């Protein structure tokens, strides 16, 4: 897989962003996890945590996995990174999101979520708690 470049349009929810990529606006959704909606607990906390990571980046980037890379709803589906940190890896560790919908073929990194998550189970944090 390899990282490309995108800006920052605005901060959606905890798993869904605007980003402009290749000059065209489009909404992501991250690959492989599922925040709380901003209505159900810890919800408000996932978008926060999103919206501080890819706000105060110097550097966003996308990275496509090796299946689609659209959802039915036209949003792009990938990992995203700020300053080379992984938001959806960083959701997870944090008790924020859980890994989830891990389709065949878009799942490269499941086993670092899944490990991240174990660890923010252990802690007890947010969603674990
Ligand atoms: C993360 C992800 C979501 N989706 C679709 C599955 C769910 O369909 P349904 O809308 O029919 O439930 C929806 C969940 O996204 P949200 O968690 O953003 O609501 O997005 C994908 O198809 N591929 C993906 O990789
Ligand atoms: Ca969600």
């Amino acid at each position: 897989l390899h990282k490309e470049p995108a800006t920052l349009i605005k901060a959606i929810d905890g798993d869904t962003l605007k980003l402009m990529y290749k000059g065209q606006p489009m909404t992501f959704r991250l690959l492989l996890v599922d925040t709380p909606e901003f209505n159900e607990k810890y919800g408000p906390e996932a978008s926060a945590f999103t919206k501080k990571m890819v706000e105060n980046a110097k550097k966003i980037e996308v990275e496509f996995d090796k299946g689609q890379r659209t959802d039915k709803y036209g949003r792009g589906l990938a990992y995203i990174y700020a300053d080379g940190k992984m938001i959806n890896e960083a959701l997870v560790r944090q008790g924020l999101a859980k890994v989830a919908y891990v389709y065949k073929g878009n799942n490269t990194h499941e086993q670092l979520l899944r490990k991240a998550e174990a660890q923010a189970k252990k802690e007890k944090l947010n969603i674990w708690s």
